[PDB]
Parts: structure tokens; C-alpha cells; sequence
């Protein structure tokens, strides 16, 4: 069954954060604390565990897969980012946002939205998914941890071990996050679209 770790918000454990890396590198699948509510994170080649986060996520058709990144730099590493798309990311980074783009030949193809070769890339800004990345050396495949069906997103460990201790392997108590998601903008076309009104202000975007 799933471990939980207690990891402090602002000060991680370096050795907790490590022992979860170690995780996701043996292909397990966590759920870990972003500054835009808990989310489910594994590693980007691993197959069986991108099944499983897409059944406990229950992601609609169209829906993108999101990769959870350290900065800016890293994220025009696994997709496309013009001079105009940097400029609007720019200055709203990190957090509150995930921002559809097309994934460069970096991405497995398997991850890539069908129709238009996309996916989310999104820039946390907590402590915790921070050193997460850190110690990972690369993005996380992820996607918010969403109660089913709802438009929030889930915020208390305890009630989210009630729910998956027997499907995730680590669950990371990060603290009592908030609920509403991050504000999905759309970058792929030459008008920025809101996808998802959350978290994030999207007047730089209209």
C-alpha cells in the first residue's frame, strides 16, 4: 500500500524528498503538493504508471497530460515556445497556471493529445514539488488531483489516503493546499484561449 510522508511546506526534508524520488524512479506513482492543490506525478517513460494516473485522474478524451517542470528553461525543452508565447509566460511564472503547447520529439509520443500533438506545462512554485524536480533531473508527468466528476481539486492528505492508500505508492502531506485548480490557458494559436478559469488572474491573456 501507499507509504505517506510528512514533508515541511516551506523547509523540505531532503532525505524524504529523495526517498520519493527513488519512487517515482522504480516507476511508482505519488501524489505530491503544488501551490495549486495536490497532484499525481510519475516518471515521463514510464508506461504502467501513466495508465494508472490517467484511471485514478479519469482524464476526458481531449484532455492533456501535464508536465510538471522547474522553470521556463526547461519547459521550452519539451515544447514549442516562440517569442510571443515566452513573453506571456514570462511574467507569470511560477504557478496558478498550466499552459497548452505542442510537445517537442522529447515528449513519448504516447503523452502528446492526439489531434493536435499537445500537452500541459506547468511551473510550480512550492518548496516541495520545487525540490521534487530538482532531484528528479527532469519533468514530472502529472496531472491535478481531481475528486471525480468535480472542478476542484483535492487539498486534504488524510482524505486523500482515505481515497487511494491502495492506488498510489507515496502520498506527501505538504500541508492543507487549496481547491481551486490552476487557470488553463491555451498557447497553441495566435489568440491565447482560456481553457480552464482557475487560480490564476487571466487578464494577461485576454
Amino acid at each position: 500500500m501507499s507509504q505517506f510522508f510528512y514533508i515541511h511546506p516551506d523547509n523540505p526534508q531532503q532525505r524524504l524528498i529523495n526517498q520519493a524520488v527513488e519512487i517515482v524512479r522504480k516507476g511508482g506513482v505519488i501524489v505530491y503538493p503544488t501551490d495549486s492543490g495536490y497532484a499525481l506525478g510519475c516518471k515521463i517513460e514510464d508506461k504502467n504508471a501513466m495508465e494508472r494516473i490517467c484511471r485514478i485522474r479519469q482524464l476526458p478524451d481531449g484532455h492533456n497530460f501535464t508536465l510538471m517542470c522547474r522553470d521556463l528553461s526547461e519547459l521550452s525543452t519539451y515544447s514549442f515556445v516562440d517569442n510571443v508565447a515566452f513573453r506571456l509566460m514570462k511574467n507569470n511564472t511560477p504557478g496558478n497556471y498550466t499552459f497548452i503547447l505542442k510537445g517537442t520529439k522529447e515528449v513519448p509520443r504516447r503523452l502528446l493529445q492526439e489531434k493536435r500533438k499537445t500537452i500541459g506545462m506547468r511551473v510550480p512554485s512550492n518548496p516541495i514539488a520545487q525540490a521534487l524536480l530538482e532531484a528528479l533531473g527532469e519533468p514530472m508527468l502529472s496531472t491535478s488531483l481531481m475528486l471525480p466528476g468535480s472542478e476542484f481539486t483535492e487539498s486534504d492528505p488524510e482524505e486523500i489516503k482515505d481515497r487511494l492508500e491502495k492506488q498510489v505508492d507515496l502520498i506527501i502531506h505538504g500541508g492543507y493546499l487549496g481547491q481551486k485548480p490552476t487557470t488553463v490557458i491555451d498557447l497553441t494559436d495566435d489568440t491565447p484561449v482560456v481553457v480552464r478559469e482557475g487560480v490564476g488572474d487571466v487578464k494577461p491573456f485576454l
